[PDB]
């Protein structure tokens, strides 16, 4: 199999479940509302060694769309554990959307995809030491947390659900510029998936992991030697100089496919791509395998 | 005391002894340092419920003043604990730097600043699996990783220092678009005041706090209630309708003075601004009182 | 009639026809089509003393929906004079685009709105000097003329349309940090209606003009001084201390209605927000008279 | 003559005497200012077909170095005849710096430089209909004129100097995304240069131009097919895959050269470039030769 020229390895990309919430943040623009974005999902590429899983799902949500009629954004964050997932829900809103000029935070989990709920409205409400008051907004319960500012509203509760994380494709190319312009390229498309986000800096991974490590034993996760192009025993194809991933989560399978589908595609546009293949365990650890070939 | 017919409060920030550390990224680019630099520095607007205070201190570094010729940002990161910074140190930078497409990250503590070290290079090394090598890179200790991209270029060792945590202002405005104009300006002008950062969310502070709760005995912080313009028995001047805080960190204390002075100096020139004041804890908490009256 | 508190003049906007052409950029990614973009659409605000008007119409186009399957932005360039259009176009895809890297240009004037050709494609297939060839590419005739970085992809042909220009509306606000917020939210939104723009710097109008001068007969234009609130006899209602004007121009009149109901709306739910006005010219010239009334 | 394993042609870059302004736009913050830059200095790339040759200076002038303390950004304007730069200086600061919200313009030309005046501010005062009003600010002679949103201030006049145009290099790599990587490199070198622009979208020509005609007798230039990589007959050396050409105008020869050594010294940082090389037309037209090997 090829697209435009690109060979498609016969291999699947092994993904697992996952907790994850939506958020929508709103503010007094695009600008302000970013601003909050940006610090929330940050410290989150993945729960190797950071707190959450976390990234930008819609990039913009019209003001007529948005409970409170102004500019919007929604975040994904996810994690392993519900518990952790929880306490990531209420760390990040707290310190870094309360904190954030103008933003507000609402729900943002589609009725179908609801399975639990975590009240992080009622929890921050109690920083307004007894002034905060419940209200009604546009059908929802929110909290009124009486600030410095003015007001920070924020959504009673928030729903949980159980995603797919580790949804990955890795751009096997010519040289790092190359691989790059490929790799970015990927993400501008997978932008557009809703539902879908790539946790990673710009969505791109430069330092794809395998589990535990074989010289050490204090190592959770070293790097794939087999896929380094300055390791002399690597498994790389002759001409491939440079390899880079791209990481996806997702509130279900048909989501994290979707958005492995038009990256791929994407990537597959930009000159310099000798294959495409995918991250896997050989079926022994996720709940998730996305073949390649059946994507196209 | 007034500055442009703003009102100056005779009054005092209190700041803390803090751990610090200063990182250099350089990148392919200017775009892909600070791709690197917001996931690196994401999450850490306070130790209150962050795992870190982080953010930009010079946004532009000429690609000539750079160890490897490359554009590059400096990031500051800091906490109360320096095992905990420590921590951060390896997660951000290894998480959020390693895989961040071509970044690089150098020590960028000032000599004379440095008072401790960590081999946080060394201790990443490890991901090399065996594969990792020494090398030097303009006069510095660098250890190369191979991952998937080519390699990671990290210093072997960054220097920490004791530097100022807390530093503040507060914007007193006819409203709340006043106060974010006023407040914004005042973050551009610390932008420019080398070895000093401001953690929250575009520099900017929404909900500032109190310490405790005086309703409830489970929270560490609450809404600075007598800042809260909504609250009927609030402290505010009469035609305050919204405050705003700018919190600094610093290298020291003439850091945090400088970004203070030039901080309120472009605040007070921007309309509707109707006084000045600064967040502390009656000289019984920190170890750093910088009084607005003396910055002028 | 009030919207979250705002007056609403029961007045008009007066719009013209214009002659328009919409453009479709492609690039290797958002980025680098941003940058030919706003090249492009630049020096663009108004035809009083600029060559044309111009600017961003959808912000995102998805790869998968372009000819190419790259990331994608879209513009309209307008001008009253159809000769002036078509040279502008000519000056600006050849000059800002053909130059910018990596971007390509493609037909975006829906079928149903094209009256005219302009074969600007064809026009500037003879920079490459013989070496310039024709092709077909997802249905589209297109140039692909040889450049040092590789090929320039050109449409042979853009259509042109009798567009409207001039639909407006008055923000007028407390004062003048109060108006720019308002105004921004209301561009925000305006982003989101496809086929209208807002030439303006950000969209947004500092400087509202009248026809004329009652002062000096070499002036085509000069300030609105009825809505000036530093002038001693201006019309203003008291408590406005600012007035800002949103322009747009859009294919049709539904296009410019729809930017005007969506910006408004999300204007007046910002803080500080008197009034919302229109300008007209007493209903006695324009081709269009938009009732602010009848969109809500 | 090699940098970083990069052959450097002992060639030169000819450029010409040319007209040019320096303006300082100061506004409420960084982002309106850089509004305001973006629309001035846009449709300008080359008078070829573009009105003028603009571009952004410095990306940040402090505020406390700004005559109205406000933050700052300085634009470059220039053109071959002096009377159509003095057209340009009106059209664009009138149509997109006084439109702009916020926004202030400053004179920005050295007065080591200034060889003539351009009573712009004076020009523009006329559109107050005789309500504007001379003052004096930070000991600038300036107008004051009254605009919809408040004030526009503007200097009374422009110094213009005899700059230089066309200085030049170019990139010669392995694959376009190789090129493209360098040339941004570089452009980031450039952008700290202060009295140097690059006109050129993001800086760059992706397709550089050679005088005259092969094909087609009515071409003043054409598409320099020496430096096309898919034109058959070229002269590109092998392993050369695309050219990018950086452009540099400047206040004077020292600039233009600063910004060229600064700029390849960049790009040769960055993998997959093969040579650095530089435009001339024999030394029979131009002012000034730039010998690359005099530069290192
Ligand atoms: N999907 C891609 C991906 C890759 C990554 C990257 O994850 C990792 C995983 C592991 C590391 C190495 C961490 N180093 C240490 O733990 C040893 C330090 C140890 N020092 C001593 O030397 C022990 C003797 C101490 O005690 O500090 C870096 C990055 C994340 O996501
Ligand atoms: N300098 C500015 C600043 C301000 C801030 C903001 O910090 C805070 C400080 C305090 C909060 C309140 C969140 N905590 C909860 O109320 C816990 C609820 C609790 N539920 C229970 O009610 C029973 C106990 C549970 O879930 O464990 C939010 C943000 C950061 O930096
Ligand atoms: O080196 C640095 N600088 C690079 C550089 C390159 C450029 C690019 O400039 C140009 C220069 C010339 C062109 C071609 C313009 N084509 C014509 O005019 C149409 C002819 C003809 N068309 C027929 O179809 C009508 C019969 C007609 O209308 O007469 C485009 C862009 C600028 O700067
Ligand atoms: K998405
Ligand atoms: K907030
Ligand atoms: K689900
Ligand atoms: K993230
Ligand atoms: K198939
Ligand atoms: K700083
Ligand atoms: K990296
Ligand atoms: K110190
Ligand atoms: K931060
Ligand atoms: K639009
Ligand atoms: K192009
Ligand atoms: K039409
Ligand atoms: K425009
Ligand atoms: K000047
Ligand atoms: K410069
Ligand atoms: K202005
Ligand atoms: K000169
Ligand atoms: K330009």
């Amino acid at each position: 199999m090829e697209i435009n020229g690109v060979e498609i390895e016969d291999t699947f990309a092994e993904a697992f479940e996952a907790k994850m919430a939506r958020v929508l943040i709103t503010a007094a623009s695009h600008k302000w509302a970013m601003i909050a974005v940006k610090e929330a999902t940050g410290f989150g590429t993945s729960v190797i060694m950071c707190p959450a899983e976390a990234g930008i799902d819609c990039g913009y949500v019209p003001p007529e769309e948005t409970p409170d009629g102004r500019p919007g954004v929604t975040i994904m964050i996810g994690h392993n554990d519900e518990d952790e997932l929880k306490e990531q829900l209420l760390d990040r809103i707290g310190q870094c959307v309360m904190t954030a000029p103008t933003a507000s935070a609402f729900d943002a989990m589609p009725e179908a995809e609801k399975e639990d709920e975590d009240r992080v409205g009622y929890k921050l409400s109690f920083f307004g030491d007894g002034y905060q008051e419940e209200d009604e907004l546009d059908g929802r319960k929110v909290w009124k947390i009486p600030v410095v500012e003015g007001e920070f509203i924020v959504e009673d509760s928030f729903g949980i659900t159980t995603g797919v994380a580790g949804g990955n494709f890795y751009i096997m190319a010519e040289s790092q510029p190359a691989g790059l312009q490929a790799a970015e390229a990927a993400v501008d498309a997978i932008k557009g998936v809703e539902g879908a986000y790539a946790p990673f800096p710009g969505g791109i991974v430069a330092s794809a992991s395998k589990v535990g490590s074989k010289q050490y034993d204090f190592l959770p996760a070293s790097t794939n030697d087999a896929y380094c192009p300055t390791v002399e025993d690597n498994e790389l194809p002759e001409g491939v100089k440079c390899v880079y991933e791209i990481v996806i989560n997702g509130l279900n399978e048909e989501a994290v496919k979707e958005a492995m589908r038009v990256g791929i595609e994407a990537a597959c546009q930009q000159p310099g791509v000798v294959k495409i293949s995918a991250g896997n365990f050989g079926g022994k650890l996720g709940q998730y395998e996305i073949h390649l070939h059946d994507l196209f």
